[PDB]
């Protein structure tokens, strides 16, 4: 019962029942059934029947093992359970001893089984073996139920969380119907999955840096997608998309990793309008798909504190940024904008407040400010628009037709944090203040060739996944986060 | 012929006057009805000369054929198919604007909003015919020719250009797209979990490909980014996903030619209580059901050499030749290799054979990439005409595969290859610690500590099967945006 001594003690099993010639790791074991199979199938039987003529060889791990004459495991597989009834009267003795056999097994060890289903003695479901085979030995004690959670190995070692915590496994099933869901959504719409370079030239915000040992050239891992699919939409394919990994080199947060999975798809002939109908059916036909209803409820401060229900109910609210400013700091901010006067304006709001004033004091920042420490989470109780951003903040959203000096841009915010970010695309090349004139040019030049007026969309799945499975860290819904040995 | 450069100052000088007289040549909505192709599907059998004059539709476009009084004829293309514009005097709504200069004012590659009814031209191919067209998004360029691109740079670093004008391109990669749908499904289906794995890792690249490096600044990590996804997805099937698989982008370091691109997207999966015949009967199944499902039949003409020269037929009518490595070295040279294998006495012999034999080349002599070469000349090319697996290669040459059963000195390993290149790789999992030649990166010796079960995994080039499937020597033509040196 000390682990290492368990380790050194199994390994010198291993290597003493090598020498009497049989082998602890077989190469195959023919598999009949599965045990979510094996549950279907034979789920309905009577108690105590079995049925002993039809052979079926099952596979799996033992996760529980309890001890003459009678042996009870727990054999898992696929996330689901089966108990293992072994009677000596059933054993083929022909094949090993049942003592020796059935002694030899611990838990964690992958055994396949030869024997027939039925249910137990008060009938619950099991399969009885004639003989166990140990496929794959496990030389280490398993951590028992909770004995992970704290631990955070668990994202280091991630099998051990998986065979331990149903949560997890659970967790990135979740995930990945997510992701499901997201491209079917898009593919039924007409759109259409791309690859894109995920090495450019070109990378304005924190890039990772890597080499080309023989072209000899320094390239910058991808931000985001957005350019080459634009130029995509150039090229005719006038609704598209790409489900990817995106890198930023800044720091690691709880809702921050390096590498996140982004949804980023332009859309030719549409504006927010549309792109926000889009993120409202997407978001309440996504919650209903996951959980029959509209209402979630998630754990912001920790699992010991009250949730908070967020409700995915269509239409969500959306909030201009600067009239909603205006309206609680009630100072008439701009005409627009950055502006002198105004910036004072603004900076003297933001110390009144007593908030950060970050430096530098440009207008941009300032606005930014602003709006999250009054905007951002003036809405938990479920998903909310933050809409027509200032053309300062937002250099490539077109110009709003209406109200001047903003521009059309939504970004959908869930229970205070940023998940959808989507705007009209500025395909006016004179208009677009980033082009100069002596790779981004790439799109500059396809910019030139007549882009058609789109609106583009983009997602935060990590994020997504975060609140759909409720965890309050990024790093839970990853299956191996990025960390320092 | 007119000059690119003032054809471009032109329309530019065109566009902000127009933007002077007040109208915006950028609009931000143009809200529309109907797509092309759903245009085509809905109208193509009208009669000759047939006319919907009551049925009025917003349709948008790009132009791709202008014809030059009362009358105009244009070439409206999108989503991939075409219809005819046809501007009639007599139709056009006035009050919006002067007929002459509204329709002056569209010249080839604009993108422009129609609103009119549909119809058949009376030679009897179909038309729109607009009250109203409105100019969305201007071209500034006047657009190259069918002699324009293939074979060019620009064909490559100007993409779109290649997607409008070509109209092969689009072809391939809409291919390219429904390959890579069709294995996910195909996955799916079998009970496969896709995952996302890391793509920034601590182990550096491999003996057989030079990592990409990177440094995370904060955390003052020196990362490589990944050669191949199988570590943590064995780690996964250590976790209990039995099935699993990931599909994405993996990056190798080395030289860059038609079939190699240092960044080029593969599908590797990991199968629980699987044994490499489960394997191989995956591979011949997956394929024969690919080209069954694209093409309609199982055999495809493939041009080994250049479009110009003579074609090769492959038949993907499973199953496959399994070829067994070292015995076939062995038949085609005729002299015994081994027992094994990297002995001093058979590693001579083997240099002894490649350059008395071939002439080809020597190369840093490991018995290992000694094997590999022979097996590069002799066997690889033996087979254009099916896909075909080279088996059972040597222990020394695969580190990660499982001992044959009854052969010594062999893994139980394949690798299928299509016109003598490398399409994909497949083998049963060593799963024994003790075994294990690298536990003598970590993390994974010790993910078989808790014991993994009898695995067996596979890796598929995707590029490489879609050059194939889609009859281009270059991998650069079915990757979208190629990297090349500016
Ligand atoms: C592509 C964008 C669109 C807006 C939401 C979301 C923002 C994104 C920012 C971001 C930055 C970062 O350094 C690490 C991360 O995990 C994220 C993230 O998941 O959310 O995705
Ligand atoms: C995952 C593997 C399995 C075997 C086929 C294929 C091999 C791969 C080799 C390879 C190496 C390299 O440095 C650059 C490349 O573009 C490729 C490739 O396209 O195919 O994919």
């Amino acid at each position: 019962v000390d682990p290492r001594l368990y380790f050194e003690n199994r390994s010198k099993f291993i290597q003493d029942q090598k020498d009497k010639g049989i082998n602890p790791y077989p190469h195959k074991f023919e598999r009949t059934i599965s045990i979510p199979e094996f549950i279907e199938k034979y789920k309905d039987l009577g108690n105590g029947e079995h049925l002993e003529d039809t052979i079926l060889n099952i596979t799996g791990r033992i996760m529980r093992v309890s001890a003459q004459k009678l042996r009870f495991f727990d054999l898992v597989g696929d996330g689901e359970k089966i108990q293992v009834l072994a009677n000596y009267s059933f054993h083929n003795h022909e094949k090993g001893n049942f003592a020796e056999c059935y002694d030899k097994i611990r838990r964690g060890d992958i055994v396949g089984i030869v024997g027939f289903p039925g249910k137990s003695k008060k009938g619950e479901l099991s399969i009885f073996p004639k003989e166990t085979i140990l496929l794959s030995a496990c030389l280490h004690m398993l951590p028992m139920k909770y004995g992970l959670k704290d631990t955070e190995i668990r994202y280091r070692q991630r099998y051990l969380d998986l065979l331990i915590n149903e949560s997890s496994r659970h967790t990135f099933v979740t995930r990945t119907k997510i992701i499901n869901f997201l491209r079917n959504f898009l593919n039924e719409r007409g759109f259409f999955e791309v690859e894109t370079p995920m090495m450019n030239l070109i990378a304005n915000a924190r890039p990772f840096i890597t080499h080309h040992n023989d072209l000899d050239l320094d390239l910058y891992l991808r931000i985001a997608t957005e350019l080459p699919l634009k130029m995509l939409i150039v090229g005719g394919i006038d609704k598209v998309y790409e489900i990817g990994k995106v890198f930023r080199n800044e720091g690691i947060d709880n809702t921050h990793n390096p590498e996140f999975t982004s949804c980023e798809f332009y859309w030719a002939y549409a504006d927010y309008n549309d792109l926000i109908k889009w993120s409202e059916d997407f978001f309440s036909q996504l919650v209903y798909h996951l959980f029959g209803t509209y209402k979630i409820s998630y754990n912001k401060d920790g699992p010991e504190n009250q949730p908070i229900e967020i409700d995915f109910t269509p239409p969500y609210p959306k909030v201009s940024i600067v009239e909603e400013i205006e309206k609680v700091t009630n100072t008439i901010l701009e005409q627009p904008f950055d502006s002198n006067e105004t910036i004072e304006k603004m900076i003297n709001i933001i110390k009144e407040h007593k908030i950060e004033l970050p430096n530098p004091p440009t207008a941009a920042k300032l606005l930014d400010q602003l709006a999250s420490h009054f905007i951002e989470n003036k809405y938990n109780d479920k998903p909310f628009f933050i809409v027509e951003h200032p053309q300062i903040m937002s250099p490539l959203a077109k110009y709003h037709r209406t109200k001047p000096g903003l521009t059309e841009r939504l970004e959908m915010f869930i229970c205070g944090k940023e998940v959808l970010n989507a705007y009209t695309e500025l395909n006016d090349p004179f208009k677009q203040k980033e082009c100069f004139k002596l790779l981004d040019s790439a799109f500059c030049t396809s910019l030139e060739y007549g882009l058609p007026p789109t609106g583009g969309l983009g997602l935060g799945i990590d994020r997504i996944t975060m609140f759909l499975t409720n965890k309050n860290s990024i790093k839970d819904v990853i299956l191996f986060p990025t960390m320092r040995p």
